[PDB]
């Protein structure tokens, strides 16, 4: 049903993209689900999944320490700036990237994977032909209208998230670690999580470009007594000065309602 989403995005003053999947029944909710939206920091969830995939062929990868200096620091590195010189393990960097959106951590891990093209290669390997990362933090946040760099679609985000958290794309230990990192995210309390009852489990990764009304969140949600739901909510707006969380929460509420999920 497009009517409620159309009213929401008109009130917002931009475009809202939603794809939600009930993994039990297969029912879906789609609104602008195949349009490209900027990933912004939301790429960092898939980055951590790619690191975990690498751990399936490199023993002890997650506990390997990476040393870095002031030169590795990027604005908004709230974890990595505290562990300078002495460095952090690959697992610590991955958790910081997912749960605090740490920019230096993300760029360090990106470097280990061969840059944006290496993360894109990992997404291709799990069957995602839509995702593309082209740049690093912070340039990937430009969110220019019509620019395909550093974008995906809500549908492709949800499908890949499902494969990685609930399907067979990662081995079982790596899958659970990915879920656990998403569950511990600290940046999403006002987005999808605000639409989810307190007694349901949720893991998410947010993104905020800071321009063009562009922000997003994707999540796996475990209601009690039924199969998990996977969903993605992305926004953008036509003007650079347009502001982007309540709209994301409202869109998530509508998506769950459209799936018949009482919550
Ligand atoms: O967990 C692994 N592998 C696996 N488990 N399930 N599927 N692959 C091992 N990696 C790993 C990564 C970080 C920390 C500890 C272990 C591993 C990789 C390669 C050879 C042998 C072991
Ligand atoms: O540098 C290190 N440890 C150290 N520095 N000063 N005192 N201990 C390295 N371990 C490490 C472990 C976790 C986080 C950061 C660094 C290391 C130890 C041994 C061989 C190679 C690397
Ligand atoms: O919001 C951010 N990161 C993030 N949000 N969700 N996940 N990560 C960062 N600050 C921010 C806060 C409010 C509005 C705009 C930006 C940030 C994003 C992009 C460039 C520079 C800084």
């Amino acid at each position: 049903v497009a009517e409620p989403f159309a009213k929401l995005e008109q009130d917002f003053g931009g475009s809202i993209g939603v794809y939600a999947m009930d993994t039990g029944s297969g029912a879906t909710v789609s609104y602008r689900a195949e349009e490209r939206f900027p990933l912004c920091s939301s790429f960092k969830g898939f980055l951590a999944a790619a690191v975990l995939a690498r751990s399936q062929q490199q023993a002890g990868l997650l506990d390997t320490p990476i040393r870095y200096g002031k030169n590795a620091l990027v604005p908004w590195s709230p974890i990595s700036e505290k562990y300078l010189t002495t460095g952090m393990t690959v697992a610590e960097l991955s958790a910081a990237a997912v749960q605090y959106s740490d920019n230096a951590a993300a760029n360090l891990l990106l470097k280990e994977l061969g840059g944006p093209a290496g993360l894109t290669a990992f997404m291709r390997s799990i069957g995602d032909t839509t995702f593309r990362l082209d740049r690093w933090e912070l340039e990937l946040n430009s969110a220019i209208p019509g620019d395909a760099r550093d974008t995906s679609s809500p549908r492709a985000v949800t499908e890949s998230l499902q494969k990685l958290t609930l399907g067979s794309a990662l081995a079982a230990p790596q899958r659970q670690q990915f879920v656990d990192w998403l569950k511990g995210n600290t940046t999403g309390n006002h987005r999808i999580r605000a639409a989810v009852p307190a007694d349901w489990a949720v893991g998410d990764k947010t993104g905020t470009c800071g321009v063009y009304g562009t922000a997003n969140d994707y999540a796996v949600v475990w209601p009690t007594g039924r199969a998990p739901i996977v969903l993605a909510v992305y926004t953008r707006a036509p003007n650079k000065d347009d502001k982007h969380e309540a709209v994301i929460a409202a869109a998530a509420r509508l998506a769950l309602e459209g799936l018949g999920v009482n919550g």
